């Protein structure tokens, strides 16, 4: 029976015969619905079966622009008002090739098919078209198997299915549009070694997203219009699934272009993004016919996702090679970074520095956990890109900002200016104000002295830093110093923190370097193993040390074993069975990082059993499966088992000595692999004055920090005997006056908001005990 | 007058009339006016509601310069000199299709229609322009309603309904018809930002909204249209979706809408607004924006993000995710004072910044609900309503503090005279003896904790992280209160004071507290807070609150905001927590002798000392023990009890004065305390063996009203 969209062919002809009042359904109706517009678009125009077939329509086009004009007037109700069965046998008579194509139902040419009996202007010029195979023979030799029932326009476009969601970029390659890509080169050639097996031909990419494995293809193909394809594979062309909605369930539609492409003969390829698909209920799709043997089709993932459903099928695994995609060198960002160079430049109409571009590459590399420097390098440059060259686009919104600065603050002094009043009014605030917009006041005649932009070419550091800056902050450390000079100073740096176990930052100041360099294996953390007590730096140091090192408090994470005596690899996220991803998402949010545990001394057979890997290779496995780079995050380790030896410190013991008294308990505590993994194990000993009163002073340092800084100005005052009755109540033997750091604010700042509250303090008012 | 794209055409008429000099305006004349070339860019060719009505114009292509070549030549002046009202009616002659087709001005149709005479072939072969037939049948095929203004772009299928539900601002914009958003450039230096990116022009405003959202895309188009926006943006525009929902479905016309667009020159970047949807659509409005192209821009919370961004990525592939900030103070008054002038017009009154300031000062803080901006509008607003209200029915028209916070304040919740009067400075200061009110001795946290929760204000430490409270005393010895005396001392309210026992808390109660969305609740912690972001968390048996809750606690401990389990983190810091435990019952008998505190103190938090992860304890701003009634409490405790009897009684209830014994005092004395349960058992009591003992008199009546008894 008839397509929908040949009742679609037969809506316009009647549309026509609607619109166009013709009183009945005749033989050359369906041209007008046949033709789009004098476009080829339809199946039956150009491109068609006619013209090349047999005979060009677009002169039985021509001319029956006036059959189509030559249909008589008629009045409002009666136009077509009759199936007109002279035309109308073809509801029957139409059945003729509807089936012969492999098919359900008639289509378009299909039932133009059975016109070349009915439809047509058989004459001395006999205008009837391709005429006993010719159709047929183009209806098969254009597509064939056209159509199937009522879904997707009838003969659709030129040829027929696939086009729509067929999609080439050998096309865009010979069309110029796609990006020259780099070193995947025999990495392709590896995809291209997968496509010479009459086993499996058939690919899968495994690696991180945004790596370029889609960007990958363009090689594929643009090797492939370089001919680089080789001989079997110079047939095939790009063809990939833009996944489409289903639009009840349609696959059919995704079923549709499986054997039209296996018709197709080799002249392209299948590739497949990321969700092959497993639906959660279709299925099996294509699965069988993909499993055939022929259908060339290429795969790529990253490892959880090729995880999901070839473990369950393994016929992928069967039907497939995986192959990893490495996320490029930083230099091979660097090198195709230049690739879009001038596009994005000229994209973002700017120009660009490698300075910056490489710095990106350079610093962003660490910076941005999950998006890559194989794209988010690029990705920072669109970024660094915009900005810039939007302080270029409207002007700079500086200038459109700096009419926005004093906006309001020019207009919200109204009220302050509208009636004089007893609080804000012109004595100071009035005034006060006036210093913002004065602060405001001075950029315009030396700013506008620059344009009345300039700046292209990226910068290097905004572009980085001001962008970092965006992205992150305190540039100054991501500004200049770059691995090194922290560490010559880092110890003198951290030397800040608490004096004494010096030697231990050393080591530590040493064994970070021990972490670079990659004399020690790049693939492996650095492994640290911490005695002492509370106030003691396992209390403490970690604080410093990202902060030195990743310039942050939060690289720092904490663990409790405490927490885990049993079976947290259960709650380590374990093979979701409920979704533990903690430690995994500790890292997964935090690549770059240092990891605290607590309770070390306790931790439990499960617990360390895990810490080897974490010992080892510096990665982290997940139960779902993942594996995670620990080599570039740093463990940190709470230990107080020689807390007995730890007390005898009294005696200011002989710490190796008492050390080696510890080790063994330790030694007991934990295997040696644990042990012979460790970069350093080191107590936090007794502390002196000379520490106490400055490690006092170093919160008293930093009282400000909100206080006299971001908020009061207060001018500070402490007495040295305060500054020592500090020490003297408040340090605790055991845990330091860490526990009067926590009273602190009691003894000084309420003793300080008492007088707030008075307000004897005004700021710098200051009285003290 | 008529339309400009109509008269574009038309004095392009005229010129056209002029090229070659034309004697006369005449109706075969704009046959190839109406187009520069076959492209639909001129529609009268193809897209001509004729083509498509009756006579299709691709070979009637031939014939329309063919008369304008032949008419006779003329020279300059006499060229468009004439309307030659042949021609000359088609100026009125096009206003007769506005009638049965509903249009108003005269436009590319009409102008087009009146021609439909002689503007032609008429011959007995005559090409040439049906009357009604072609357009009054397309003149709905095109538009269906055409009529806007002689403005504007394409009369002719220019998207496809391209305003059929999305309206331009830059309309607005270029008219000028939207208050400037402020402080928002910032937010545009991220959208100019946001777009350029050939990978993601794609921004998103992600975060609760109501702060005025994509009032901020105002600017932006402003600033498009303002050229404050780049070149790559200029030819760009901005548009905002409005939902033509209705049915099959036509959310095709939504995925119409993108065949206008980005197929319109993607000329345009068309703002969704605040729901991006998985249809709780798989591919809408994706796939061109999935293209690669479609430059559009959405926001949401970032609840949908936190829903439907889980679900794909791509989107976080396709969109830059953006977050807004609800305006502090100043940030606000911007949009106070940027909208004062707004609202007290548009509602017919004036402000002041009296209330203004104050009003988003007190509202942030007593309005505990929406973005503040809106909400201190919204209250000003009603405010400035109430007044108006009060105005008419008109001493003022300016409005100040007062009644425009405090009643509406009051209006909001009550109290004015408290919210009102501090700036927390008393409230401060002389709560010592104010807080001292409740709890007989116990100094030392009255003293402490307001001391300390007045340095818990002030935000001399974190500024986010809250006022941090673990007791020891006896359940019974007002303490609870106490937090709710000093949350309705604080607060102005008891219900500040909320109510988790952590015997209620199992293990996985984690999730009956709160819960990532699945049952699916408000989380209950949260459900209150994220109702009331001003209030106290009083959880006790926190012996029995199982570490697994601390870590939120530990949250709560920390940082003063407060996820929820669907993730929605709320401030803890306005709000105030506070435990107990029951562990020094023990070492209370030490306080039961009222032995040294201290001592058993250091014994005492041994106990708490081993309950938790120290983190835990070391958080809290401090934890007192509640000693046992010195007489000092009881017949304070009865003065309490007396206060709570004249309640409404001996006056506006009972009317019933009343006189006590020291026995009155003593026989409760007697069995005042508890040794436990303290005098929370006795003070159910005066209810029975005093009221009901007087509902003897009362009951009857038995003994007059306002008389004074004991016992
Ligand atoms: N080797 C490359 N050559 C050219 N462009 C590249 C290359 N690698 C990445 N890109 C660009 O990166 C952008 C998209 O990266 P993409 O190829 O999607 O990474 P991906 O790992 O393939 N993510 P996807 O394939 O979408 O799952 C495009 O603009 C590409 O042009
Ligand atoms: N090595 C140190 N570096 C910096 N601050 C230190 C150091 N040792 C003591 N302090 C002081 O202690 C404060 C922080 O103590 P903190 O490290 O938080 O204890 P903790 O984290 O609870 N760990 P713990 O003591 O083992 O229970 C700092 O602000 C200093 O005033
Ligand atoms: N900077 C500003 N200046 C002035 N008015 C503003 C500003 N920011 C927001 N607004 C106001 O915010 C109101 C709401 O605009 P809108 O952007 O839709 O809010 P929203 O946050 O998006 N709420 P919703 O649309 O439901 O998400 C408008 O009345 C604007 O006047
Ligand atoms: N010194 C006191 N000041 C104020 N109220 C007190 C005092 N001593 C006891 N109370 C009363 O003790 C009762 C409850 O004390 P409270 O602090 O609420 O413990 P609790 O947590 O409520 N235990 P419970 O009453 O069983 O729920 C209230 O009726 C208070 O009035």
């Amino acid at each position: 029976q008839f397509t929908e969209r040949a009742l679609t062919i037969l809506t316009l002809a009647q549309k026509l015969a609607s619109d166009h009042q013709h009183p009945q359904l005749q033989p050359i109706h369906i041209l007008a619905a046949f033709i789009e517009t004098p476009e080829d678009g339809s199946v039956p125009y150009l491109q068609n079966l006619i013209e090349k077939g047999r005979y060009d329509y677009d002169l039985f086009k021509k001319v029956v622009n006036r059959n189509l004009v030559r249909i008589p007037q008629q009045q409002p109700a009666p136009a077509e008002i009759t199936p007109s069965y002279a035309l109308g046998k073809v509801l029957q008579d139409a059945a003729k090739i509807q089936k012969q194509q492999k098919d359900s139902f008639i289509a378009q040419d299909h039932i133009l098919f059975a016109l070349f009996n009915d439809s047509s202007i058989q004459q001395i010029f006999k205008e009837a078209q391709v005429d006993i195979e010719a159709i047929k023979q183009q209806a098969l030799e254009l597509r064939g198997n056209t159509r199937i029932d009522s879904r997707g326009a009838d003969t659709n476009t030129p040829l027929e299915y696939l086009s729509k969601y067929a999609i080439d970029m050998t096309e865009q390659a010979r069309q110029g549009k796609l990006d020259p890509v780099i070193g995947r080169e025999e990495e392709i050639r590896s995809t291209i070694r997968v496509l010479a097996r009459r086993i499996k031909s058939n690919p899968c990419l495994i690696g991180e997203p945004g790596i370029g494995k889609t960007a990958i293809i363009e090689g594929v193909a643009q090797r492939i219009i370089d001919d680089d394809v080789p001989t079997i594979l110079q047939g095939a062309k790009l063809f990939s699934l833009d996944l489409a909605a289903l639009t009840g369930d349609f696959e059919e539609r995704f079923k549709g272009v499986l054997k039209e492409i296996e018709e197709s003969k080799t002249l392209i390829v299948l590739f497949i993004d990321e969700i092959h698909m497993l639906m959660g209920n279709a299925a099996n799709i294509l699965k069988p016919a993909l499993s055939r043997g022929q259908l060339k089709v290429i795969g790529a993932t990253t490892n959880n996702e090729y995880r999901s459903i070839v473990e369950k099928d393994g016929a992928f695994e069967r039907r497939f090679q995986k192959i990893e995609v490495a996320e490029p060198s930083v230099r091979q960002t660097v090198a195709i970074l230049r690739g879009l160079q001038p596009k994005y430049e000229i994209h973002h109409g700017v120009r660009i520095l490698d300075s910056a571009l490489v710095t990106a590459a350079q610093l962003a590399k660490r910076y941005l956990p999950y998006r890559r420097l194989p794209d988010s390098a690029l990705d920072l440059v669109d970024i660094s890109c915009a900005g810039v060259a939007v302080a270029r686009d409207s002007k700079p919104e500086e200038l459109d900002s700096k009419e926005r600065q004093l906006q309001l603050i020019q207009v919200e002094i109204k009220a302050l200016e509208r009636d004089e009043d007893a609080d804000s009014t012109t004595k100071d605030r009035l005034k006060l104000a006036r210093q913002k917009e004065a602060s405001l006041q001075e950029e315009l005649e030396p700013l506008r002295q620059r344009y009345n932009s300039m700046i292209q070419n990226v910068v290097d550091s905004d572009t980085i830093s001001e962008t970092a800056a965006r992205l992150t902050g305190i540039p100054v450390k991501k500004l200049s110093e770059s691995e090194n000079e922290k560490l010559i100073h880092m110890e003198r740096d951290l030397s800040s923190e608490v004096v004494g176990q010096m030697d231990a930052i050393k080591a530590v100041s040493n064994a970070v370097r021990l972490s670079r360099s990659g004399l020690a294996n790049p693939r492996q953390p650095a492994s640290f193993l911490f005695l002492g007590l509370s106030g003691s730096g396992k209390t403490e140091l970690a604080k410093k040390v990202a902060g030195f090192l990743f310039n942050d408090e939060d690289m720092m994470i904490r663990v409790d074993c405490s927490e885990l005596s049993e079976k947290y690899a259960v709650s380590k996220l374990l093979g979701t069975t409920d979704e533990g991803g903690f430690l995994t998402n500790q890292l997964q949010y935090k690549p770059y990082s240092v990891l605290l545990f607590d309770e070390v001394e306790k931790a439990h057979p499960d617990v360390l059993t895990v810490m080897l890997q974490m010992l080892d290779d510096g990665r982290i496995t997940s139960g779902q499966g993942k594996t995670i780079d620990c080599s570039n995050c740093i463990v940190i380790m709470t230990s107080n088992l020689g807390a007995e030896f730890i007390n005898s410190q009294q005696g200011s013991k002989i710490q190796e000595s008492t050390k080696n008294l510890v080790m063994g308990a330790v030694r007991q505590h934990f295997r040696p692999e644990f042990l012979n993994r460790i970069s350093s194990i080191v107590i936090f000993n007794k502390l002196s004055r000379k520490a106490i009163h400055k490690i006092v002073d170093i919160r008293l340092k930093e009282i400000e920090e909100r206080f006299e800084q971001n908020d009061k100005h207060y001018k500070l005052n402490l007495t040295q005997e305060a500054k020592d009755f500090l020490a003297k109540y408040g340090y605790s033997d055991d845990m330091g006056a860490r526990p009067l750091n926590r009273l602190i604010q009691n003894e000084i700042l309420n003793k300080l908001a008492l007088r707030i509250l008075k307000n004897e303090i005004k700021d710098k008012e200051t009285v003290n005990v």
